[PDB]
């Protein structure tokens, strides 16, 4: 018979980096095997409360340390080791931050399975006929939670600027600690669509400020005219059956599961949620392998996935792969350098993707196509 590829070792070691700049932070996962080759992956949660996680010891057959039923398996079978680990984490992982671990050790393996392969990811998880993808980027301006006028003239200099760069979609977010009652939430959005144009499509987070489906229902209907791209964190997260309200009651696209796990979870957001698009995290849910099989789902039920976005370079690659083989919508997040502020998103991992005409071209790196930047890790 045919010789196998020898590239493709088996798992020796699986490493959880904490990384805290001083606030940012992330879990770099390090999947290195027999012959010395590595993929990088990321964990979200509180590096500490990750990192324990991960060196817990393994008491019974649902209770085993994450990282046992990689090591010694041969990176290319993906979906295999995934199916182990979570099996055999069950006792206190199958929701919640043990997922997020699983998620980033996930990610490690499309890179590491690359890297043996010298394949870029995206073939990996089924190849692409797209020659090049849009994100939407978020945007945020350096304001203090801040009143009407000071939030509207520090959006104002990044939404012009994301024209410039003909960018074809961007998130705002209303701050937080805003008292703005609803009719100045419409206000706002007024001013911010009337600065940015209806060419240029424009999303928003609410940042979960709502509790009653009918109080945002008025307000959505009332600002129809916007033809806003999606309403999310609209309500509380648990509330699966309030989203529906806001289907069932309004005209705009209602999102959900930002913080969710699994495509159990995610199935609940479909089918009683009944969300027109889900935000499931690439380092929360379960990675590209939960992704995949959750966006399957979702396109035979007529909803697009945009994955939840905010972490290092890591998983703005992993997005970009994402996108390409899996991405059933026009856009999906991703925070750019010269439109955000973070060190960490700006320097843990190199080379950067070039967007172009607001769009990125296929990667041509095997695996995720990024490594770490040593010099800024041991500078702490």
């Amino acid at each position: 018979s045919l010789a196998l590829n020898p590239a493709v070792a088996p798992i020796k070691s699986i490493e959880f980096i904490p990384v805290n700049y001083q606030s940012q932070n992330t879990v770099v996962v390090k999947v290195t095997d027999e012959n010395g080759v590595y993929g990088l992956g990321e964990a979200d949660g509180s590096p500490d409360a990750i990192l324990a996680y991960a060196n817990i010891e393994t008491e019974h057959k649902w209770l085993t340390n994450i990282t046992e039923k990689a090591i010694g398996r041969l990176p290319i079978e993906i979906n295999a080791i995934w199916d182990a680990m979570y099996d055999a984490t069950q006792w206190q992982g199958m929701r919640g931050l043990g997922m997020f671990a699983l998620s980033g050790i996930d990610m490690a393996l499309y890179d590491l399975a690359g890297k043996q392969l010298g394949v870029p990811a995206y073939q990996l998880l089924g190849g692409t006929n797209k020659d090049k993808v849009h994100p939407y980027l978020t945007l945020y301006p350096a304001i203090p939670d801040a009143s009407l006028d000071v939030a509207i003239k520090g959006y104002a200099p990044l939404l012009e600027k994301a024209k410039a760069h003909n960018i074809r979609a961007v998130k705002v977010c209303v701050p937080i600690k805003a008292d703005w009652s609803t009719k100045e939430v419409a206000y706002y959005l007024r001013e911010l669509r009337g600065i940015l144009g209806h060419d240029t499509d424009m999303m928003v987070d609410y940042l979960y400020r709502f509790t009653d489906w009918y109080e945002v229902a008025r307000l959505l209907n009332s600002i129809e005219d916007l033809e806003l791209y999606f309403a999310e964190a609209t309500l509380q997260h648990d509330d699966l059956s309030g989203h529906a309200k806001l289907v069932e009651n309004t005209r705009s696209r209602i999102c959900g599961a930002e913080m969710s796990t699994t495509r159990f979870e995610a199935e609940e957001w479909i089918t009683k949620g009944k969300v027109h698009l889900l935000q499931s995290d690439y380092n929360r849910c379960g990675g590209l392998t939960e992704l995949r099989r959750i966006t399957e789902m979702a396109t035979a039920n007529n909803v697009q996935v945009m994955p939840h976005n905010w972490k290092t370079g890591i998983t703005s690659a992993a997005a970009i792969h994402y996108q390409f083989a899996v991405g059933n919508a026009p856009y999906f997040e991703y925070v750019h350098p010269e439109f955000c502020d973070g060190e960490l998103r700006k320097y843990l991992v190199t080379p950067e993707a070039e967007l172009v005409d607001g769009g990125f071209a296929k990667p041509t790196a095997p695996g995720l196509g990024i490594d770490l930047n040593q010099e800024f890790l041991a500078s702490l």
